[PDB]
């Protein structure tokens, strides 16, 4: 692709229309690049003694990069309802990214007084990690993605990423890399950069919550064939009559007695929270009293742990200690915002397959009983994996994460990523970007120095990002009416996603994925 | 005597799908087979009731 | 106005009673409901409606 200065290189394909068995989004967002690092790459590390747990060692790019990791990025509101409430599951298929209508502006602080103009000479580099050689560092919930409102004009982030580490120093088996060793293509205004891409084979979400539970699976009718020990003592307590072992037959009665073939998924205990702020214990402790894991003598909060729900029945105010997503609103401080100013997610449909968040997992026993001996009991609070476990998986979010790069590693169990989506080995490549640095006036005399003095400018143009989606359909005998999301037919004050007074786009809520019913 | 097979559970995550009571576990297992036998009305009113049928005849198959 | 079944009963109900109750004690007015029957047979819900009219004087010979 290749044309001039007054002919654009691209169009505005902002668009999306469905097949019944798969839908195509297009989405095109303006974007605008800064000098980032002053054209430096810069060693970044932690603060002398500032942290422990927080230690890191890394650096610090010229260059930008871009991220469409989130679903608002391609579904507007009224698709992601389209989507939601009419189908068993979905996935991705194909990805086709462009980049056009570029322009390099160069701009200059004269007196107290800034002029931009054009610098119609001037190139931009892109190129992109296509055999994963570079850090991966998208799948991490950072920002900078497109803006959810395609009216909505973006800063391009700037690219760092962090390597191995010992506290603030590094290891000998640290690596440093350089993006202009790579090769890259360099773009003036009028050209435009091409690129596709097809994911892998990845299972469909679960855009459906099961309509039994896994310990009411069986027939409420009739009784097993199977039997129990459920007297070991208690008798007809009279004469004579201390113990004695006695066995029932399973029945519809004895419903949580009855002989089992499954388990539920695997757990770890999270501290339960309550919203009302005074519940809760008078002591501070998000940290020496919630879930963690230690690497390498370093604590990192375990975040979203393995899927478990939320709350049971008859609560729905106590959430896990940080065991679920959590989105911002609207305009909200990134340092200690109100409970009134964020978004918790509700983890409920999975109740079925999943142990809760917040309580035990179940009862182990611990000795051996006699007349010498009582029985003892113990509540396990963690459970590894076993055969026979069943479970669900994290719900993703109009607003949330999509896909993330499984870790090339020796072994891995079930690569769904924890914070919920597709987890590819080879997921879509990150795409740098950067403008090439324009040397200002140098001396009439050669000098070997380092060259220092360069234009300040920035670029802006188009980008435009196309993904095809495979639907699995659904196919229910369910007679009454499913739930379903929907807007609040009252008379309200602003539309529900929407521009404001000001001209601010915001999501009110955030929207899950299990609002169809499939059986187990 | 014991259980043969056992459906597997359509989640999104199994571990060793083998029926703890032992035995097949299946994704896709031997079909659920229905049989009922079909509704025949008794002595019907030679006036017209919109009221739910209830009066049938007593038969097994 | 005489194109239904003169033996069936509607489906649909119809609002016949504003006051009228059991006319004794405390019983000033409520909302009554009746299913329209062969009997109700000018308050039945309706389809279609006369033609068009612009009264004339009325005449004898
Ligand atoms: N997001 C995602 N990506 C890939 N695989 C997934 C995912 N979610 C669940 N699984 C399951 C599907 C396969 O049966 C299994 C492969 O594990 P392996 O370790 O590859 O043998 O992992
Ligand atoms: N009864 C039964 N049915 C199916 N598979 C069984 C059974 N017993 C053991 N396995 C093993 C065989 C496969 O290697 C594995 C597939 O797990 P998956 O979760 O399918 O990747 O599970």
């Amino acid at each position: 692709g290749a044309d001039g200065v007054g002919n654009s290189s691209g169009n505005w394909h902002c668009d999306s229309q469905w097949l019944g068995d798969r839908v195509i989004t297009t989405s095109t967002r303006t974007w605008a690049l800064p000098t980032y690092n002053n054209h430096l790459y810069k060693q970044i590390s932690s603060q002398s003694g500032a942290s422990n747990d927080n230690h890191y060692f890394g650096y610090s790019t010229p260059w930008g990069y871009f991220d469409f990791n989130r679903f608002h990025c391609h579904f507007s509101p009224r698709d992601w309802q389209r989507l939601i409430n009419n189908n068993w599951g979905f996935r991705p298929k194909k990805l086709s990214f462009k980049l056009f209508n570029i322009q390099v502006k160069e701009v200059t602080q004269n007196d107290g007084t800034t002029t931009i103009a054009n610098n119609l000479t001037s190139t931009v580099q892109v190129f992109t990690d296509s055999e994963y050689q570079l850090p991966y560092v998208l799948g991490s919930a950072h920002q900078g993605c497109l803006p959810p409102f395609p009216a909505d004009v973006f800063m391009v982030p700037q690219y760092g990423y962090l390597t191995l580490n010992n506290g603030s120093q590094a290891v000998g088996r640290s690596s440093f890399y350089c993006l202009e060793y790579f090769p890259s293509q360099m773009l003036r205004t009028g050209n435009n950069f091409q690129f596709s891409y097809t994911f892998e084979d990845v299972p469909f979400h679960s855009s459906y919550a099961h309509s039994q539970s896994l310990d009411r699976l069986m027939n409420p009718l009739i009784d097993q064939y199977l039997y129990y020990l459920n007297r070991t003592q208690g008798t007809t307590s009279g004469t004579t009559n201390q113990s004695r072992l006695l066995f029932s037959q399973a029945g519809p009665q004895s419903m949580s007695l009855q002989a089992r073939n499954w388990l539920p998924g695997p757990c770890y205990r999270q501290q339960r929270l309550s919203k009302t702020a005074n519940d809760n214990n008078n002591s501070n402790f998000p940290w020496t009293a919630a879930s963690k894991y230690h690497l390498n003598g370093r604590d990192s909060l375990v975040n979203p742990g393995p899927a478990m729900a939320s709350h049971k029945d008859d609560e729905e105010k106590f959430f896990p200690m940080h065991g679920n997503l959590i989105f911002g609103k609207e305009g909200t401080t990134a340092s200690n915002a109100e409970l009134d100013n964020v978004m918790i997610t509700d983890e409920e449909e999975i109740r079925t397959t999943n142990p809760v968040a917040t309580e035990q997992y179940g009862t182990v026993a611990n000795n051996l009983q006699s007349s010498n001996t009582a029985p003892t009991t113990r509540t396990v609070n963690d459970q590894g994996a076993l055969p026979g476990m069943v479970w669900q998986d994290r719900d993703v979010y109009l607003q949330g994460p999509i896909w993330a790069k499984i870790p090339h590693t020796d072994g891995h169990f079930h690569p769904s990523p924890l914070m919920g989506g597709f987890g590819l080995k080879h997921p879509p490549p990150q795409i740098m970007i950067k403008n090439t640095p324009v040397p200002a006036n140098p001396p009439t005399t050669f000098s070997p120095a380092k060259f220092a003095s360069f234009i300040t400018q920035y670029s802006t143009g188009q980008v435009s990002v196309e993904i095809e989606w495979e639907l699995q359909k659904e196919n229910s005998k369910r007679w009454n009416p499913e739930i379903q999301y929907t807007s609040n037919y009252n008379k309200s004050v602003n539309v529900d996603f929407t521009v404001d007074t000001n001209g601010v786009y915001s999501e009110p809520r955030p929207i899950g994925t299990r609002y169809l019913t499939r059986n187990l």
